[PDB]
């Protein structure tokens, strides 16, 4: 469980961004079913947010996340796993992000030498998660989905027991990204109601074995 509140840009808050640039559920609940339309952007996925975060390509993102209130502690410590920050082209306003039309653009999984998750970093830096809007970006709008996985009850995938499973916990935001060059167009076009399969090991991951290494889902970050 846990949520975005607000954005920054090159370290300047954005302020509140919840039902304002960020289509933020109703609460904190993960979705497990990879059937789901929730899947790509959480239950109110489809319903426009009237800003859009002005930041040029090239510009550090800072999102933001929480637990109840903002500043505590932020998820909880059980739910080790991955973050993804993924880019779509904002095609109209009702889309939901279903579909295929995604680029993975950041990842963290686990890293082995320090034997932490990406998750154990969120909270480490009080639900502050950085990554970097590609410079080579074609100034436009788009819908920035970052997503926290919880693998606590990964051991189980929902399809065979719907009380377990891999908990995904996608947020998406509007961005209006300002030029400055960049010619690239994201073109991985993943679709994550496709794309994310129970087969995967990576959703399909037992967290109570000797790993040594996570395989995160989905394609290697783009680059064009
Ligand atoms: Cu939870």
């Amino acid at each position: 469980h846990t949520r975005m509140f607000s954005v920054w840009v090159n370290g300047v808050d954005q302020g509140d961004g919840q039902n304002v640039y960020i289509r933020t559920p109703p609460n904190t609940d993960p979705i497990k079913d990879l059937a789901s339309p929730a899947l790509a952007c959480n239950v109110k996925g489809g319903e426009p947010v009237p800003q859009f975060v002005s930041a040029s390509a090239g510009d550090k993102l800072t999102f933001e996340w929480y637990r109840v209130k903002r500043g505590d502690d932020i998820i909880d410590p059980s739910h080790s796993g991955p973050i993804t920050t993924w880019i779509a082209a904002f095609t109209s306003p009702t889309m939901d992000g279903t579909g295929p039309v995604w680029s993975k653009i950041h990842e963290e999984g686990y890293d082995a030498s320090t034997k932490s998750w990406a998750v154990d970093k969120l909270i480490a830096n009080k639900g502050m998660w950085d990554f970097t809007l590609p410079s080579q970006l074609k100034p436009g709008k788009y819908m920035l989905r970052q997503e926290i996985v919880a693998h606590h009850e990964s051991d189980a995938t929902f399809d065979k027991n719907p009380k377990r499973g891999a908990q995904f916990y996608p947020s998406c935001v509007q961005v209006d990204v300002k030029g400055v060059g960049g010619d690239a167009v994201p073109d991985q076009a993943f679709d994550f109601n496709k794309g994310y399969k129970y087969s995967d090991p990576g959703i399909a991951f037992d967290m109570y074995t000797d790993f040594d290494s996570y395989p995160i889902p989905g394609p290697p970050v783009w680059d064009a």
